[PDB]
């Protein structure tokens, strides 16, 4: 007694974005006009080809042109701008998180009065008390909620929350977990004018804004609840020879991020061990008998892994589709793909929530270099 | 059968560490107003001096020495740019002091670091990518497959926040042994005295010191390889009614600016009885002298008021006030600093238990929210 019986299960997935839709075929011109950098045609040609090959069609952004008119230090590179970003992030991150959590509880079907725990994860902004307290007040959750604040974990937080919510739901009987990952990549936005920092541009051509939420609980009551995926295990590892792959320093100019390693080649040369160690308890070594959710850090990191593993084109269709219509939304991005995996599984009438396959993987890649591999099991679809 | 442990998560080892520079309280009002060049503020000086004399603190260990102040002059300075000047200090020095404590807790543990599966790193000081959980993983030589959890900016209730997280980590994953490190180098507050517009930093600078503590926690301890000390029975977190903005710490280009709106001693007093009633209800315990006490030493008055309202004997907060006396407030690491003290004192005097001769005990983390963390512990037998 006192503790749960079976595995953690995701019971609802809600997504939320801002109203501003920004098409990528226009974003180079916008970005070099707003920044007033029309004279640097070298970086303009470079940033253009970045967005052209990013496979992204549209992205949602809190940062409007008006918000930059009122926060002109964000049209600058290495000028003091931390307060200008935090005056946006501290309020705007819980607000987008409430929208996604409300969509998730709406699918959940049960009142918020029974949410026992809360895990909030963001890389954008930092404050005391954390965005978990802000979301608890904004959503009106029980004041008895016991919260976990994951600050500045990076694009692998989406698997961290699942690996943590499994133990929270399974070690406390009748506990239900509100998981929210809300990221506003206004944490990443500087003036173009820098031949001193070109990785800033492939970061601006890929990231977008959005919030995702799930409800996690063990031993679901199959009258009020509908199971979607059950989290069998969650793993975290440090890739060999990956020291300094991504370095993010939070200074008075915001979070400055610098890359030292070729990340897509690092993920490719090391992912097969992560699939082998995670799928060993089941005896699975064919990665095309598995449904796939991997954080779309970029087009080619999925391209190279898809080539190194010899995967079919269908495996990463949902991943690439979230990168297409939403882009990179950091940690929340993998939960978006979880939702698309379920939505497309019904739209195309496949046997189970994971496009027809029993077992599935959730990959989150971030600083370390760190790979979070989470193995899920599907739910049948009648 | 299943892939999980069968009993409760127990504390297996404890280790603490403090920097070398010792700063005595009977010498702090003068030196502070000299390095900031504020000897023209006789009011704030007498103000600060009475605070230091009423803090019941004797000494504190500090990383920010005067040698460090002359090379970062933005810290002799209130609200001019000072974030990077502390970032250059907190980012490396926080994991270093954490390993200092994790080394001593591993030495007492007696088992190799390869058997440390999970890690929780907790600090309200500084932010970096990758986090301090990565820097300790590399410094301590733990396995690359360690599953880490980063608690950034959790305030002074992190000590109970991590016990609540480490309880589930050790009770779901069978054979798991979770190392938890709370490393607080509270230099984030050293502001220039010149502020008649900010008296709360004074009583934030007359209490807080630096220190780090680390525990090994795991369930089903092998009684032939490990020695249990405390059983983490329950862990709770709650926001007190009518506490909006009690502790507000914003991160600005000039550092972490903390301002107080509500009296947190009277916030803790009027609510501590409800937390203890709810926490000990499954065991029918209502005598708060029947229980051994670990309360976060926010200050002398917060403890004084809890002791007055609940009608406790003076022995209950002896170790809590002793950690406050010789270390000051160290944020989340204090309660674990107190945890080490209770087991030392309880074998100093040959008590019946590891909690001063008591079966059940409580650990309290108070912080921004206002959030109070109530962790019920059970002592283990001592011969
Ligand atoms: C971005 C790539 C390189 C795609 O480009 P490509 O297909 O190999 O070649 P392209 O014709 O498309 O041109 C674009 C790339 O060309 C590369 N390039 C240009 N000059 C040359 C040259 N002389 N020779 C060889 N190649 C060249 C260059 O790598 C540039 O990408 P970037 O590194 O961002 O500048 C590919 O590596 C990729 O998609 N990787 C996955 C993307 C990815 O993981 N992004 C995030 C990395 S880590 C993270 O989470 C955060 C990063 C970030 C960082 C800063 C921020 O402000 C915000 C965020
Ligand atoms: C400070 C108190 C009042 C004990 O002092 P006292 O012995 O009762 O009175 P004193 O004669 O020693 O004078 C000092 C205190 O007296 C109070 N006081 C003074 N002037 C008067 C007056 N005209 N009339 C009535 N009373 C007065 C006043 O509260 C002042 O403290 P402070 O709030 O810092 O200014 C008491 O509030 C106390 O110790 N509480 C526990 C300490 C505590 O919880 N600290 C943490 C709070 S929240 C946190 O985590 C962050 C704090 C922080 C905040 C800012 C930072 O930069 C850094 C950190």
């Amino acid at each position: 007694a006192q503790r749960a019986k079976g595995p953690a299960t995701v019971l609802a997935i809600g997504t939320a974005t801002p109203a501003n839709v920004v098409y990528q075929t226009d974003y180079p011109d916008y970005y070099f006009r707003v920044t007033k950098s029309e004279h640097m045609t070298k970086l303009k040609n470079k940033f253009q080809r970045m967005c052209d090959r990013s496979t992204i069609k549209k992205r949602y952004m809190v940062l409007t042109e008006e918000l930059l008119e009122k926060n002109l230090s964000l049209c600058t590179y290495m000028e003091p701008s931390l307060d200008a970003r935090q005056d946006i992030l501290v309020p705007e991150v819980p607000k987008l998180g409430k929208e996604a959590a409300d969509e998730a509880i709406a699918e959940w079907g049960r009142p918020k009065s029974e949410i026992t725990h809360l895990i909030f994860c963001t890389t954008c902004g930092v404050d005391m008390p954390g965005a978990d307290y802000q979301l608890t007040k904004l959503l009106g959750l029980r004041s008895s909620v016991r919260r976990t604040m994951l600050y500045q974990q990076g694009c692998f937080g989406g698997g961290t929350v699942l690996r943590l919510a499994k133990d929270l739901a399974e070690n406390n009987a009748g506990a239900r977990v509100l998981v929210v990952c809300s990221e506003i990549t206004t944490a990443v936005n500087f003036r173009g004018p820098s031949d001193t920092h070109l990785d800033l541009l492939v970061g601006l051509a890929l990231f977008g804004d959005g919030a995702a939420a799930v409800i996690v609980g063990a031993d679901p009551d199959p009258t009020l609840e509908r199971p979607l995926f059950q989290i069998v295990s969650g793993a975290q590892t440090i890739l060999p020879d990956s020291e300094g792959a991504i370095n993010g320093h939070l200074r008075e100019v915001g979070l400055t991020i610098r890359l030292l390693k070729d990340v897509p080649g690092l993920v490719s040369m090391n992912i097969e061990k992560c699939l082998m160690e995670a799928f060993a308890p089941m005896g699975i070594h064919d990665w095309n008998s598995i449904f796939w959710i991997a954080h779309p850090g970029g087009p080619t990191i999925l391209d190279q892994v898809e080539a190194k593993l010899g995967l079919k084109e269908e495996k990463l269709k949902s991943t690439r589709a979230v990168l297409r219509e939403y882009g990179n939304m950091s940690s929340a991005c993998v939960l978006f793909i979880l939702d698309e995996v379920r939505k497309r599984s019904m739209e195309e009438g496949k046997t189970t929530t994971g496009e027809g396959f029993d077992w599935g993987v959730l990959f989150g890649f971030g600083p370390g270099f760190t790979v979070e591999t989470v193995v899920l099991h599907s739910m049948p679809i009648p």
